[PDB]
């Protein structure tokens, strides 16, 4: 299980927000938390990322245009896994010391996009989502969203996403001998992936119109993440990088 072994030891430890938990809820702190946070764990994910099988197989630009790009959906689905595990699906578990509830869910704005990931967030629980699958399809998010123009060097990126996607495969097969298990299992966890994309959407679009007014609103945004919001979240919103969806 060497693939196996590989994602599991790689996978980051846990990440705080440093936020004041002793202080009453304001859109301002809570938001200014989750880009804190949202910091923190770029470090972690570019770290994760560089380590993976074939990963530098890629090029130099590609790497990190794809690690900007599917920044987003890669945490979305790592929180909704951490909320699953954490509080069985209760709350929403961005970090041990950053966990919403419907109160803050509503005090930071953005109600809707938390509440489709808290129902992502169950899903891993009604499909029963093993830990091993979890890892895989992680890893696939990865390399699930490019530029309409392609990379510098797409072919060696659709090899190493073909060679993921196949992984899932094995990891899907193991322990199943009917096929007509295994491709409903295969139907089931790809339409999970596909549902992580659109949620990623709209976080996109809130940071996008936040970081334009956060002058206005109070909110401090780090050097790295703004940079990376007026350069790479445009060409998403805009339709220029679109992720690849499986149906
Ligand atoms: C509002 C923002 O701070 C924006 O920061 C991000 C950003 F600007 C991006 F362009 C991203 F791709 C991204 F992943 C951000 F977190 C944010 O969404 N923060 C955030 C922090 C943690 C988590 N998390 O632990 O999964 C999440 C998430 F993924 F939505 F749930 C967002």
């Amino acid at each position: 299980p060497i693939f196996l072994n590989v994602l599991e030891a790689i996978e980051p430890g846990v990440v705080c927000a440093g936020h004041d938990n002793n202080q009453p809820d304001s859109f301002a702190a809570l938001l200014s938390s989750l880009n804190e946070l949202g910091e923190r764990q770029l470090v972690h994910v570019v770290k994760w990322a560089k380590a993976l099988p074939g990963f530098r197989n890629l090029h130099v630009d590609d790497q990190m245009a794809v690690i900007q790009y599917s920044w987003m959906g890669l945490m979305v689905f790592a929180m909704g896994w951490r909320s699953f595990t954490n509080v069985n699906s209760r709350m929403l578990y961005f970090a041990p010391d950053l966990v919403f509830n419907e109160y803050r869910m509503h005090k930071s704005r953005m109600y809707s996009q938390c509440v489709r990931m808290r129902h992502l967030s169950q899903e891993f629980g009604w499909l029963q989502i093993t830990p091993q699958e979890f890892l895989c399809m992680k890893a696939l998010l990865l390399f699930s969203i490019i530029p309409v123009d392609g990379l510098k060097n797409q072919k060696f990126f659709d090899e190493l996403r073909m060679n993921y996607i196949k992984e899932l495969d094995r990891i899907i097969a193991c322990k199943r001998k009917n096929p007509t298990s295994c491709s409903r299992r295969f139907y089931q966890l790809t339409k999970l992936l596909d549902s992580v994309q659109p949620i990623a959407r709209e976080l996109h679009q809130f940071t996008f119109d936040l970081l334009i007014k956060s002058h206005m609103v109070s909110v401090d945004f780090p050097e790295m993440m703004a940079e990376i919001i007026s350069v790479q979240v445009p060409k998403i919103l805009s339709g220029k990088v679109k992720p690849i969806y499986f149906h």
